[PDB]
């Protein structure tokens, strides 16, 4: 057992996803053990960047400014929006160092469950985007689970009187995957959406 | 013991049974009861002398034609090529698929010891030459081996006029973007399809 002020480290830190009871008091010890400066570094950088946090104007993504550095790219394609549950998605696509076009962001998908409505995540201003914009294409990348897929069906409709052309991210096996090891359920997309050649 | 060693030698030939495990099994082996042992080793001659490949897909089942290529609506016309008697159980859990299929027995390895003569390609082909057939589904695994073999039998398969198709690839179900390999999301965007 630890003085108070490192048992307060500690559970703070086992708050954190992915830190447990173990890595926590070691994270602790090697923090309460580097340089004064250091560790006001990363309680200030913590501080900081939750102080700074701002949300796009135009796409709602995580940003410091009133417009992302995306969406003030101007060689970027404004033409199509590839639409998202959450900023750390637009990382993830952003990291296939291919796609050239910008995104809209809806802070999560609709869940009964969860009790939110479409009102409740940024689907009416991607419709105004669409409406108001000269949108070429969306791209329809929530999660493929029950509720992403919900969601991305949910907009889908409503996209249908706008003359644009609305698609959604392959499901299908991962690469390296192998069929024995793969759910009924990828194994059925696989199948049902297999491509000529 | 030249006998215990020579056990050793025969279990880690096998696939996934290392140095030290084929020991541990040779050890647990020579205690087992008798009649236990005999059961263990008659059932591995029994399977290798009684096993059939089916006559149309090449699958190990205990007939002659199984029971796929024997059911009267399993439509012949298309054929899922797949390595393995593992997949086509795989497959068939989904409930969904009609056609019939193709087992290779395998993949093509430089690095294993196998060549698209080691497994069952020609006879696929042979299937293929009355043109009677519409689409052959090319359901290897999306791994190294999987694609080769799929890439290839897709040229050898480009006469004959039948519809090739692959597996899709892409993000699966359930899967979220955050533990997605960039790979597989690239191919899960450049090959989204209209809604
Ligand atoms: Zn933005
Ligand atoms: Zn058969």
């Amino acid at each position: 057992y630890y003085s108070t002020s490192v048992a307060k480290l500690i559970e703070e830190l086992s708050k954190l996803p992915g830190i447990g009871p173990k890595t926590a008091q070691r994270l602790a010890f090697f923090i309460i053990n580097m340089p004064l400066d250091e560790v006001r570094s990363l309680s200030q950088a913590i501080i900081e960047a939750k102080e700074k946090l701002r949300y796009c104007k135009i796409c709602f993504n995580i940003t410091d400014k009133e417009v992302c550095d995306i969406c003030s790219d101007e060689n970027r394609d404004h033409s199509t929006i590839c639409v998202v549950s959450h900023p750390m998605d637009v990382v993830a696509m952003e990291k296939v160092k291919e796609y050239k076009g910008v995104y809209h962001v809806l802070h999560g998908v609709i869940s009964p469950i969860e009790g939110v409505g479409p009102e409740d995540i940024r689907i009416k201003e991607l419709l105004e985007r669409v409406r108001d914009g000269s949108v070429k294409e969306v791209i329809l990348a929530t999660n493929p689970d029950i509720e992403g897929e919900a969601t991305a069906m949910y907009i889908a409709k409503l996209l249908k009187p706008f003359g644009v052309k609305v698609t959604r991210i392959a499901h299908g096996i991962p690469v390296g995957g192998d069929l024995e090891y793969t759910d009924v359920v990828t194994l059925s997309k696989a199948l049902e959406g297999r491509r000529e050649v």
